[PDB]
């Protein structure tokens, strides 16, 4: 067939009930991961394949960075919590790999007051149970999969993307496989 099992995507041997439907993880330590969201913009050229209205999440890791990565999980989960992730995702990238600048959670804090997250609001949130359930539910979603690597994405907790087996000539052709690829696999 033109879409294989094992070339444009896998097939997960244990699937999971009840998982979003487009699902992806990310790592602000992930080098992929930056040039998915600054160059080439998966998440947006797969949500304008998929019809309207489908749910997309996206969830970091703690698996890269130590200390700090389980920092950044945290503040992925305020950023969820305040609905800042558009304002705060470049400038974390930037931080954590172009000038890295980010060291401590006070670094990640000032990323988010950059950004005119109020002080008093970001702290509320960080210390909140809101968000300690958001963390469990980034690590659980990813446990789920025994995440091995990041940029992931899953497709209906069955199906993960394999960019591996895609295009890598030309930036758009391997954009444009990958989103027609969660478009095949959402009608599957
Ligand atoms: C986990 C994800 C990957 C991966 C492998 C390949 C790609 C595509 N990168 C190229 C780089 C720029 C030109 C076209 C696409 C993106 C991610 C390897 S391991």
């Amino acid at each position: 067939a033109q879409y294989e099992d094992g070339k444009q995507y896998t097939t997960l041997e244990k699937p999971v009930a009840g998982a979003p439907q487009v699902l992806e993880f990310f790592s602000f330590f992930c080098p992929h991961c930056y040039q998915f969201e600054e160059v080439l913009h998966i998440s947006d050229n797969v949500k304008k394949k998929l019809p309207e209205g489908v749910k997309m999440t996206k969830y970091h890791v703690n698996f890269m960075g130590g200390d700090l990565g389980k920092d950044l999980t945290q503040a992925w989960a305020v950023a969820m919590a305040l609905g800042v992730e558009d304002k705060v995702t470049v400038p974390l990238f930037e931080g954590v790999q172009k000038t890295q600048t980010i060291r401590s959670a006070s670094d990640i804090r000032d990323v988010f007051i950059n950004a005119g997250i109020k002080g008093e609001e970001y702290d509320a949130a960080w210390n909140s149970f809101v968000v300690k359930s958001l963390v469990a539910q980034q690590e659980k979603a990813a446990a789920d999969v025994q995440l091995r690597g990041v940029p992931a994405m899953f497709v209906n907790g069955k199906y993960q993307l394999n960019p591996q087996g895609m295009d890598t000539s030309n930036m758009d052709v391997f954009v444009q496989q990958y989103a027609d690829t969660v478009k095949y696999l959402s009608e599957k």
